């Protein structure tokens, strides 16, 4: 089975939220877990996410993803560190019941309707390779088979074919992120994908624009490796598609080594290491469909990676500008985009930074786990200051302006520069053309564009601050302050490209 076109086309148009449950809005004080790790207060829920909507959405995201919200049963006389892993979901047990520490099924069910009528897509987590030892049997009588930890493939498919088509003829979810999606053989993706692909089908919902629709059917495997073994894993082979979208973990990695550094202090890159990572896109098959988040629950926040490579802090300009065009770079990248929560705010732990190894996971400050701090939602959980606000009204207009040009979502993209200083795109969708033009450096510079190189013969339209650059003998200069990014309209593209 190929995948599906239509799903691909509206696959692009993507803009993902992405929730950690347990870490984000404890709306209802009277549940939650309490333990956890990282450092919030442990007690998200799903109030607190149906409280985040009308804020989710005027950010200008169309999706969320909820980490897993299934029930993890403690079992008696399990340790600290058994309750800790029941609050982040992904080691459950009840695959078909709410965890009651977010919440009642009828409170899911209320989730789901309040953000299909707001306007967003609603992805839940599958984790179907591992999970608790006390897993609970099916409605239908299944069980997953051999360990834990990987379970066993093809025995345990029926089971979990189960869960991914029960939560979408259930509450019409529009698919699934697919934790460590290598544990699954690509074989069996195909068949899960097909599941998905019917039971989205078999039902429909209104959406926030009176239209019936059915659930996307939307699949992301999370797959934390270079491209060679998300293709080999994740992706398959050309002409023989396992799944048809995979978290883009490389080039996520070039954003943080260009605009800051890695968890690891590889940073300081400049243009032709963002290029060089785009480019490396030839080594998926054709069907590929890679989506760019910046961070996750599992990455340590860019904030704290600014201030843990000594670039940058919040006091500071150069750490809202960093901010800006690393996500920038994510409005122009074709394909479907996740955010994490708090980036839009440039949220960082206070009084953390360097890494910290010894004694981590009880002090809630591994890397892998750092960025789940409670969620800092204006209005709501707090009230912003002005860089903050700065900050996410510069996401909303990326997002909005994302949503108006398709040569951002699905342009096909060429490379105009890429050097230590500046790196400039043209991206060209239809009759949309635009220029994205990103500077990698500390340093203000002037660009010079030949008009026949980026295929304009009018003008070049700032799309967000309307200003018109007119071309002198073939030529525009536009000037960039130090990492500032700009998308400039081909307003009247050549004849070909
Ligand atoms: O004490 C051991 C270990 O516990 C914690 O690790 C857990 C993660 O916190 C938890 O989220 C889950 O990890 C999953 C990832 O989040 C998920 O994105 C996926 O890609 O991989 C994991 C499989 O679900 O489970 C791990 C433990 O297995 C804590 O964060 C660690 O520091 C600590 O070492
Ligand atoms: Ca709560
Ligand atoms: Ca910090």
């Amino acid at each position: 089975h190929m995948c599906d076109s239509a799903l691909t086309a509206q696959a692009n148009d993507l803009r993902i939220y992405q929730v950690m449950v347990e870490s984000f809005v404890n709306g209802d004080d009277a549940i939650g877990h309490g333990t956890g790790y990282g450092t919030s207060h442990h007690k998200g829920d799903l109030q607190g996410i149906i409280d985040s909507l009308d804020y989710i959405e005027s950010l200008g995201m169309n999706a969320i993803w909820l980490t897993p919200i299934f029930d993890s049963i403690p079992v008696e006389g399990q340790d600290h560190w058994a309750d800790r892993l029941d609050a982040t979901g992904y080691f459950t047990s009840n695959y078909f019941a709410v965890d009651p520490r977010f919440g009642t099924m009828e409170q899911a069910k209320e989730l789901v309707e309040k953000a299909h009528e707001k306007g967003l897509y609603v992805f839940f987590d599958g984790v179907f390779g591992h999970h608790k030892d006390n897993v609970v049997p099916s409605p239908e009588g299944r069980l997953p088979v051999g360990e834990n930890n990987p379970v066993s493939y093809p025995e345990s498919l029926a089971f979990y074919q189960e869960v991914a088509t029960f939560w979408i003829e259930e509450l019409k979810i529009d698919g699934w992120r697919l934790d460590q999606a290598y544990q699954v053989p690509t074989e069996a993706w195909t068949a899960i994908r097909a599941s998905v692909d019917e039971a989205s089908k078999s039902v429909t919902y209104v959406n926030s624009k009176g239209e019936a629709v059915n659930p996307l059917g939307y699949m992301v495997a999370q797959i934390w490796n270079n491209e060679n073994y998300i293709k080999e894993t994740g992706y398959g082979a050309e002409g023989e598609p396992a799944l048809c979208s995979a978290f883009d973990f490389p080039v996520r990695y070039r954003v943080v080594e260009t605009f800051a550094a890695n968890e690891n202090g590889i940073g300081n890159k400049g243009g032709k290491w963002l290029d060089e990572g785009m480019n490396l896109h030839r080594l998926y098959p054709s069907h590929a469909q890679p989506n760019l988040m910046l961070g996750n629950h599992d990455l340590v926040r860019f904030g704290d990676l600014l201030q843990r490579g000594n670039i940058a802090s919040p006091e500071q300009a150069e750490y809202w500008e960093r901010h800006k065009a690393a996500l920038s770079f994510q409005a122009a990248y074709s394909g479907p985009i996740t955010l994490y929560y708090g980036e839009e705010i440039g949220d960082e732990l206070e009084g953390y930074a360097q890494k910290v190894e010894q004694d981590c996971a009880v002090q809630g400050l591994c890397d892998d786990h750092v960025a789940r701090t409670s969620a800092n939602i204006d209005g709501l959980t707090v009230n912003l200051n002005e860089k903050q606000r700065d900050l996410k009204q510069y996401v909303s207009q990326l997002m909005t302006l994302r949503a108006a040009h398709p040569a951002l979502s699905r342009g096909e993209r060429t490379n105009i520069v890429a050097n230590e200083t500046v790196y400039i795109d043209h991206k060209q969708a239809d009759d949309d053309a635009l220029i994205y033009m990103v500077s990698t450096t500390a340093d203000q510079d002037t660009v010079e564009l030949k008009a026949s190189d980026i295929a304009s013969d009018g003008q070049l339209v700032d799309l967000l601050t309307g200003k018109v650059h007119s071309a002198i003998n073939g030529e525009y200069q536009i000037s960039l302050a130090p990492f500032e990014a700009k998308f400039l309209l081909i307003e009247t593209p050549s004849a070909s490209g």
